[PDB]
């Protein structure tokens, strides 16, 4: 009997799909991890889970707590999403320049929303949230960039996830960095077990902070927060890539037009990246995984689409 | 080793998915199939695959074919991105009282869109297509209201899923109707398999033309089509329920709100019934799946969200 209990045990297990006509120049075969097949359609639903449950598990929520969360969407609307299920309260501090659809999905599922200001990006959603929990002793602030819980569920999910389903021959993951949990949990796992696997982050051009350059604005939501995240494991990233706002625009249209793939701008931007590596002679007939974090429908009142 | 060749690979398997809170006054048990966990966010997915999948098996595709198809907006969506993935021309009609979600979806997936009269809604979408199918020899119109491959693939999927999720212990499907194609098909197994299984189809209280009523216009998009679709098998069909427009609407925010479900208008229909069916003293302990068609993100623009 296969039926999920609630909408927390219907997380992860995401398809792999090989492109086929968005390769151009590639001598290595390029495969993307499709994050969409999640209960909300992003990456971020693993950790929203995720999170709750370590909070759970160590008793730290209580009959009245709050829970509060800076985001930059996805995260914010997977928290939403298991506050809904459980029926928590749920907070989120959000830039005002994420998409207008990550804020009708957060009211939508009866969440409460605090905008802070675009200008101040990723780095003061943070500091409002951390501002109101000295507030109220109700707050309990998750901390996506902090918690363990965020490249643990990586680690225990989306690794044996990408090892099961290459059966172990996947040579190269390319995966934007928002949190870099993703990056840092999947890293943990594989190269543990095959040394020789190689890790790219990818990161906007506009904002290259992990290359060493100064913070700036980007239309890349979900990546380039203008710091690195102490949930980062850099000493098993490889390469960091950066990528310009306009080929991040036109790979996620590309995807959508010329593989069906309709995603998000920062599946664009990984994937650029993942080509350009996809070009290397050294590369040739190896295998990379591109993940591919959320669905395109996300993003309508975003310039990807007008 | 498991990874998809392209995105139609990737259609179906949808999960099953046990209602917690939206229950009330329910004896039996009310599980959710949840079909926007396909590669477009739709049951429709299913049969956007099929029906081309069928065309091309009888050699009806030709190097200067145009897709043309009749659509309220999810086979459209399919059909684009089946289209996307093959290389296809693919050209949709449909109602112009459609979420704006849909329109913007279908020209991302670089399929182009003909607005038909709202006023005349689906029958007049239809007119559109067989009307401009004349005018050009190129044009391939699927018809998913008379194409036998829409109950077939809902036969070879969508039943077989929901016969071993269940382990057979499924008594009552409710599902609302468009093409009836997903009632149709998953009747057309079960029903022979477990000759007690019994079947709701579920339409507008504003749109009864099953019920034997007039046709007339309605916010459930993607059910009321105004007419008996030739697809349907009401032999099948034991019981017709209408719902109306609030409910349906109430509905889908309280599975949004209290399941962390977040699910389109016809979900919310599908759900009132299914609920309706669950109250019934003679369904105690019985097992209830109800078919939650697509995901509420297509309908930020309609009164479900405002
Ligand atoms: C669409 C999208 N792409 C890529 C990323 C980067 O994922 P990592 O945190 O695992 O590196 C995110 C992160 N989201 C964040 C941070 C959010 O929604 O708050 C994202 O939302
Ligand atoms: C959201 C939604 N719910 C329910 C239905 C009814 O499904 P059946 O065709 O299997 O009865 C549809 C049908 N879609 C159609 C018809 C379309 O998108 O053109 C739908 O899009």
């Amino acid at each position: 009997m296969s039926i999920a209990e609630d909408i927390t045990q219907l997380i992860g297990r995401t398809p792999l799909v090989r492109l086929r006509r968005v390769t151009d120049g590639a001598v290595a075969d390029i495969v993307a991890k499709l994050e969409f097949f999640n209960p909300a359609n992003s990456v971020k639903d693993r950790i929203g889970v995720a999170m709750l449950q370590a909070a759970e598990q160590a008793g730290l929520i209580k009959p009245d707590t709050i829970i509060l969360e800076p985001t930059s969407g996805n995260t914010g609307i997977a928290l939403a999403m298991v506050c809904a299920a459980r029926g928590y309260r749920c907070v989120l501090t959000m830039p005002e320049t994420m998409s207008l659809e990550r804020r009708m999905l957060l009211r939508a599922y009866g969440a409460e929303l605090i905008l802070t200001p675009g200008a101040d990006g990723m780095s003061g959603a943070i500091a409002k949230a951390e501002e109101l929990a000295k507030t109220d002793q109700r707050y309990f602030v998750p901390q996506q960039f902090e918690n363990p819980a965020n490249p643990a569920i990586h680690r225990v999910t989306t690794a044996e996830e990408v090892w099961r389903d290459t059966d172990g021959k996947v040579d190269i993951v390319v995966a934007g960095v928002g949190t870099g949990g993703t990056i840092t949990g999947v890293a943990q796992v594989i190269k543990e077990r095959k040394p020789s696997a190689r890790f790219v982050a990818v990161e906007p051009a506009a904002s290259p902070v992990l290359s060493g350059g100064q913070k700036g604005p980007h239309p890349i939501q979900g990546i380039g927060a203008g710091f690195v995240p102490p949930v980062l494991d850099q000493d098993l990233v490889d390469e960091i890539i950066t990528v310009g706002n306009e080929d991040a625009l036109n790979v996620a249209r590309r995807l959508a037009r010329e593989e069906g793939l309709l995603v998000g701008i920062s599946s664009g931007a990984a994937t650029v990246a993942a080509l350009q590596v996809a070009r290397r002679p050294e590369n040739a007939g190896k295998l990379i995984v591109v993940v591919l974090p959320d669905f395109g429908e996300r993003y309508l009142s975003t310039p990807l689409f007008a």
